[PDB]
């Protein structure tokens, strides 16, 4: 309507129904858009986001459409707090989902979660778009058990120093390759490394990577060429795929297109 761009949702079209929790930008609620369509609504806490830079990027992010990406539907900018409207995922974050032992997951289900994530990441890679914080905590699960990648690229707009500094308390040390920890060298290959750690989280049913180490000790371990080792539920072929993501040389790490082909081959082998 009048006074609203293509990236703009009228907050009057929202019905707030339940609190979902709190993320880096504050409270997130479940609601309906125009009384019918399920949405998740991020209420952006004041001082948490580089809002003007995000709004300029929101336009591009809304065009990132893939069935395995948690869709950005629009933004509510003509206010304070600003809202980010996204697809709603009924089963919540993947990390908590993995930790629920009631699911009694089969390894074929765990491989399907890896494939869902890999398809989303191949799509982002095809658009030269980095996630920047790929991990099980940044994946969500829908009512059909499909895993989708969430909040891709939003790390760029976080104003929190503890999250942005590589030695910060909230920085994703355990999902970072040596070149990020040593030189701040971010690339498609740092998303590849993080994907390998995510496959390890899936096959480990949500254990924390390097669980007996601090972040400082993890950075040292990785720098010395040491790695996570095989989760009990991962076959040798699955372990070979996640391990390939951790090559010390970033240029020797696979692309998401190659990882997708490896995962499909293993699904065919372990059918
Ligand atoms: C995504 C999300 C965030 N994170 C963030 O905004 C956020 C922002 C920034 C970042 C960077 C920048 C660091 C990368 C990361 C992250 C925070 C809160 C809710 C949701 C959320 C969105 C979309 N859909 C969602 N669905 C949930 C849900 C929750 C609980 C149950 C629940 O209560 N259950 C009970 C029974 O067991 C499991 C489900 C069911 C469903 N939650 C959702």
């Amino acid at each position: 309507g009048l006074g609203y761009g293509s990236w703009e949702i009228d907050p009057k079209d929202l019905t707030f129904l339940k609190e979902l929790g709190t993320g880096q930008f504050g409270v997130v609620k479940y609601g309906k858009w125009r009384g019918q369509y399920d949405v998740a609504i991020k209420m952006i806490k004041e001082g948490s986001m580089s809002e003007d830079e995000f709004i300029e990027e929101a336009k591009v992010m809304m065009n990132l459409s893939h069935e395995k990406l948690v869709q950005l539907y629009g933004v509510c900018t003509k206010q304070r707090p600003i809202f980010i409207i996204t697809e709603y995922m009924a089963n919540g974050c993947l990390l908590n989902y993995l930790r629920e032992m009631r699911h009694r997951f089969q390894t074929q289900q765990l491989l399907e979660m890896c494939k869902d994530v890999c398809e989303a990441m191949e799509y982002l890679e095809s658009k030269q778009f980095l996630h920047r914080d790929l991990a099980a905590r940044n994946c969500l699960v829908n009512d059909q058990g499909v895993v989708k990648v969430s909040d891709f690229g939003l790390s760029r707009y976080v104003l929190d120093d503890e999250y942005t500094s590589s030695v910060g308390s909230k920085f994703p040390v355990r999902w970072s390759p040596p070149e990020v920890l040593m030189y701040s060298k971010f690339s498609s290959k740092s998303d590849i490394w993080a994907f390998g750690v995510l496959m390890w989280e899936i096959y480990s049913l949500g254990k924390m990577p390097y669980e007996r180490f601090t972040n400082s000790e993890t950075a040292e371990h990785i720098a010395q060429g040491l790695r996570l080792y095989r989760p009990h539920l991962a076959s040798e072929k699955v372990y070979t795929i996640m391990y390939s993501c951790w090559h010390e040389k970033a240029d020797e790490r696979p692309t998401f297109k190659i990882l997708l082909s490896n995962i499909l081959d293993v699904m065919d082998e372990e059918s």
